[PDB]
């Protein structure tokens, strides 16, 4: 079963790319199976926006893998991220500031709700759905 790990922000980068200190050692962390815009396509400056505030303003910040690879081939750690309970895998997908994406098996424990949030959001024709 997944559980969640404390983490500390060091810098948030864009929609789903952060910047944490884990374990006592700085990593980057990229959000399974979500995938927000570059900051230079449309909306990717939106979804920087929300993940940055979500992670700026939060008092604690966990991280969760899941049951298979923890890092990705660009040495990434890949988990479900959380900031006051929420997560912001989530929160970005239910905003239609990230579509569900790289959803690999092993890796895919929260893929339908995920899917459920994308679905709201598209059906409120929000931001990327618009
Ligand atoms: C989210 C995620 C991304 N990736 C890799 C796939 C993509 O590789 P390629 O760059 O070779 O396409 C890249 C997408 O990341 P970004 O969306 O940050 O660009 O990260 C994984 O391997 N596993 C994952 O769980
Ligand atoms: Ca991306």
């Amino acid at each position: 079963k997944l559980h969640k790990e404390p983490a500390t922000l060091i810098k948030a980068i864009d929609g789903d790319t952060v910047k944490l200190m884990y374990k006592g050692q700085p990593m980057t962390f990229r959000l399974l199976l979500v995938d927000t815009p570059e900051f230079n396509e449309k909306y990717g400056p939106e979804a920087s926006a929300f993940t940055k505030k979500m992670v700026e303003n939060a008092k604690k910040i966990e991280v969760e893998f899941d049951k298979g690879q923890r890092t990705d081939k660009y040495g990434r750690g890949l988990a479900y991220k959380y900031a006051d309970g929420k997560m912001v895998n989530e929160a970005l997908v239910r905003q239609g500031l990230a579509k569900v994406a790289y959803v690999y098996k092993g890796n895919n424990t929260h893929e339908q709700l995920l899917r459920k949030a994308e679905a709201q959001a598209k059906k409120e024709k929000l931001n990327i759905w618009s």
